[PDB]
């Protein structure tokens, strides 16, 4: 009911500021919030900020300086500008939306992939929470029960964590939501538990297409953060 695409430059040179578009598309809505995420190549994710539907914005304290989300109803579009780019900005840039009254759904983009021109070499400060997923790449045959683990340094309202699915070329799909809720697309034969600092998801039965990657997600304190992430593989060369 609501699709997102990104567009701007495959690559940019150093000192320059990277601007990217969102366009957006579906029903309309009366609340929400449209956020930038993005992700570095090794696949970690990155949570740069927000705009809410009342123009609120939030920005990651480590961007602070060079970041701004700034929305246009009159075309529906919302758009990413970041200064002073280095080789470290570069990485595939994605636009969502979330409606903190349905918990349970949450719309991404394509990703427009953006790179910095070799080389690259200010002032937020802040705390975060740090997710750990162990194992970092994993293996199982079809038909081995699976549990996938992520550990919290501190402290999390098990309702607002969440986790992801994301195969190759494409982007993040919201899995659970809330420590034990699935998603709408996800099977039954996935579960989530947990609380405090420790959570799991569990597949009962794997199936080959349950192959990709998963990581965890947290937005109980700002900034919203997610997991290193584990990479699951079906064993038979
Ligand atoms: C579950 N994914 C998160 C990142 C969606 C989101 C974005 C902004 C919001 C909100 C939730 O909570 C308050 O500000």
């Amino acid at each position: 009911e609501v699709q997102l695409q990104e567009s701007g430059p495959s690559l940019v040179k150093p000192s320059q500021t990277l601007s990217l578009t969102c366009s957006v598309t579906g029903d309309s809505v009366t609340s929400g919030y449209w956020s930038w995420i993005r992700q570095f190549p090794g696949n970690k994710l990155d949570y740069m900020g927000y705009i809410s539907y009342r123009g609120s914005t939030y920005y990651n304290p480590s961007l602070k300086s060079r970041i701004s989300i700034t929305r246009d109803t009159s075309k529906n579009q919302v758009y990413l500008q970041l200064k002073s780019v280095s080789s470290e900005d570069t990485a595939t840039y994605y636009c969502s939306y979330f409606d903190s009254d349905d918990y349970a759904m949450e719309y991404w983009g394509q990703g427009t992939s953006v790179t910095v021109s070799g080389g690259g070499g200010s002032g937020g400060g802040g705390s975060q929470i740090v997710l750990t997923q162990s194992p970092a790449i994993m293996s199982a045959s079809p038909g081995e029960k699976v549990t996938l683990t992520c550990s919290a340094s501190s402290s999390v309202s098990s309702s607002h964590l969440y986790w992801y699915q994301q195969k190759p070329g494409s982007s993040p799909k919201l899995w659970i939501y809330s420590t034990s809720n699935l998603a709408s697309g996800v099977p039954a034969r996935f579960s989530g538990s947990g609380s405090g600092t420790s959570y799991s998801l569990t597949i009962s039965s794997m199936e080959a297409e349950d192959a990709a990657s998963y990581f965890c997600h947290q937005w109980s304190s700002f900034p919203f953060t997610f997991g290193s992430g584990t990479k699951l593989e079906i064993k038979r060369a």
